[PDB]
């Protein structure tokens, strides 16, 4: 109905977003239509306090800022690095260039944890040389090469070992196997995780501080994580009783969910954190071991909800699908270049006109981008007002995670600008790419 | 078997690729390992004569190089535009920046055909002011707006109108429907393509020269194209007999296929073009109309096979999939950021070691990239020798189309270098990105 489309689901949109009485949406007091006209569309707009409030919600819930690592895979700039730094969080990195961005923004290396399934020797040297907090080991080969690079330098390197406990946790279900057929870490079940722990114990230039796992995607309760944790704590016990070693940390990954659409419930960190910590505690007690410090690695659940993407509506048409059955197609000025996720995973997004109220009769609508392929589809099948039209600004919610980071130059489109908002003003974070940027790779 | 892996299927790999007798693969006389060591991995290597010789195969098959548009969306630089220029081909463009690249290469505007489902007023003006040969009209709104823009300037702009005939042509089949539920153009069966040709004729500042359709993907015979052509020419006949207009041109789009893996047959363009042009002549004559000049718009089939992507192998491990059964994971230093197509579309690629012969026992193997998510998978499930190892150079064939254009900076990976080779020497086309490219969007 027209009513529902003119609302703004608070649990999806950014915390400081508001539908004004004229139909305009503001984020931190700044009208979205004014940002679009000042910076051009498409536009990524980041609610800065929203980002920070999700850092603090995470921090409270897992017992302090330094047990929460921000997964920079979701979105990383110098600005974001500094926000994360200021809130006292840890930072997850996964390539030499992400490390580069972090160091360039002043981010202390001792609060950096380093992931990667295929870390080269250049990347390792840089990590050890800058005295990074943790290196998370993927393979026997990384383990041996990290030892040589550590010995080659002064240093001893705090490491975690990635373990596959055989749990894959989703929104409505988790799936349990003996082994995970995937490229990361060591199997728990073949003993291979235990032999990696042994080898890192023995290594003179590595200090083993705990195990890591990552089992979740868009998770809203703790039950998959509890079963992951039980299994991994079986291994903390085997390590304790077979090697005598106590492990201070347990790193349980991210995969914490956010609501993308009005029907989905928002995440409740505090409940999820309360259930999981408690369970760890009872489990460590039952096994006769020290309850390790739980570390977590939210990407999506910190960066995601803070950000929207504004497009300008261009072409509209009624496309025949049978003899008098039509579907309304709305073209916007970006597409799969700035949001690849509906195409790649089937992900559904909430869209709203943020320039006005709609009055049109609701009809079956598809939002498409401006690229010359079918499949460049942002919203597949919804019932939206039929007076959405050329010159309206339309935004999608929850584009702060993965979208910008997965953006392409398909059809030579320029990566969009990222602007941040706070206390009624807007700061440019990332300028819009230009045709000159593209052409400069040819000089 | 190991013997099959050590071959180089000629029909897949660039035309000037050879397996030397030490196992090293050369393209246009340049050993691929020397390029890897010279310009870093990952590397796109383009066999320039291959690219040219496919321009020539198309040109001979469709009756002169002016009838063939190269579909820029596959891959476009100033260098590619210059080659298309020199070979005598038209160039189909889909955005204002693909136009900009072409014009900065000095590519003649009168040989440019412009596409787009949501052409803005800036873009239309650039096109009209530079005097592009054709604008392909996608909606009633672009038509009226292109008429206005053309009035504003001196001119009468030549146009084609995109038509959806209800045909979707694939490798082993075609699918025929009365309407096409997709974003582009006007239905044949509703009457809306007729109304559109009626309005383009009428327009004072538009000259209607033909229809356009694009029906195919990875097509190897003319059956689907033929039926698409039958249906569209039925509209040529209706136009002549209800408006008295004769249309000189007919653009049948691209969608011509290339062999990606060894089991596939290569395209026979000579035979496919003969069968289609012959049928078009027979249908035109049966309908009592002039036989239009047939235009075609290959992308994949000009650019795909000319190019390979070289990687360095990093990490290797046997990954347990249940208690007794393993799968060999080989990681390489790029991934979904330089080739999104296995993940996005499920596309298979052929992979070979290009630095030496392999001797090892053949085992179930999966090739993965270096990004932190499962599903960053280049080759899902093949059987390759078990001595493939760290420091080997591995290459995928047929990466000349859609791969570089769809690359992203996920995990802040830099876009790879693109090198062309000809007559035993190598030329840099696109420099590798750096961290300073990534940081510069903050400054
Ligand atoms: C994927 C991943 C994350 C975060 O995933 P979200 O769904 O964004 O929480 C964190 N750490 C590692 C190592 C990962 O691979
Ligand atoms: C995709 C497309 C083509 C060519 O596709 P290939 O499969 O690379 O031949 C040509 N014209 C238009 C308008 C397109 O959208």
């Amino acid at each position: 109905t027209v009513e529902n489309f003119n609302e703004l689901p608070a649990h999806v949109w950014p915390r400081n977003a508001v539908r004004q009485e004229d139909g305009v949406v503001t984020v931190a007091g700044v009208p979205l239509p004014d940002l679009a006209e000042e910076y051009g569309t498409p536009l990524f707009v980041v609610d800065e306090d929203d980002f920070r409030s999700r850092c603090r919600d995470m921090a409270t819930a897992f017992g302090g800022p330094g047990n929460v690592h921000y997964a920079s895979k979701a979105f990383l700039t110098k600005t974001i690095a500094r926000w994360v730094d200021e809130e006292g969080l840890a930072l997850d990195i996964a390539s030499i260039n992400e490390l580069g961005i972090a160091l360039a923004a002043g981010f202390p290396a001792s609060r950096i944890t380093a992931h990667g399934n295929n870390k080269g020797v250049e990347f390792l040297r840089a990590l050890v040389q800058n005295g990074v907090g943790h290196v998370v080991l993927d393979s026997a080969q990384e383990l041996e090469l990290l030892d040589y690079v550590a010995a080659g330098e002064g240093k001893i390197q705090d490491v975690l070992i990635r373990v596959k406990p055989g749990i894959e946790a989703h929104t409505h279900e988790f799936i349990a196997t003996s082994h995970e057929d995937q490229k990361f870490g060591f199997s728990l079940a073949s003993g291979s995780a235990f032999e990696a722990a042994k080898a890192a114990n023995n290594a003179e230039n590595l200090n083993l501080v705990g195990l890591h796992c990552h089992v979740g995607s868009q998770v809203f309760d703790a039950e998959g994580f509890k079963l992951a944790a039980e299994r991994v704590l079986g291994l903390y016990s085997q390590i304790h009783s077979e090697l005598g070693v106590a492990l201070p940390e347990l790193d349980l990954g991210g995969g914490y969910g956010i609501a993308y659409t009005a029907a989905e419930e928002p995440l409740n960190v505090a409940e999820v954190a309360s259930d999981l910590l408690t369970a760890v505690g009872k489990m460590a007690a039952e096994l006769g071991i020290d309850a390790p410090t739980v570390l977590v690695e939210p990407g999506r659940a910190i960066a995601g909800p803070s950000t929207v993407t504004i497009y300008e509506v261009g072409t509209t048409k009624d496309v025949h699908v049978d003899d008098d059955k039509t579907r309304r197609y709305i073209a916007v000025d970006g597409g799969m270049s700035d949001n690849i996720r509906p195409a790649l995973y089937g992900s559904e997004y909430d869209a709203r006109v943020v320039s006005r109220f709609a009055e049109g009769d609701p009809v079956s609508t598809r939002i498409v981008g401006s690229h010359c392929e079918s499949g460049d589809i942002l919203i597949n099948d919804e019932i939206y007002p039929s007076d959405i039209t050329s010159g309206d600004f339309l935004a999608l919610a929850a584009t702060g995670a993965y979208c910008y980071a997965m953006s392409s130059r398909y059809n030579a489109f320029t990566r969009p600008a990222v602007v941040s908002v706070r206390a009624g003003s807007s700061r440019l974070m990332l300028r819009r790419e230009t045709l000159d940027d593209i052409l400069s790779l040819e000089a």
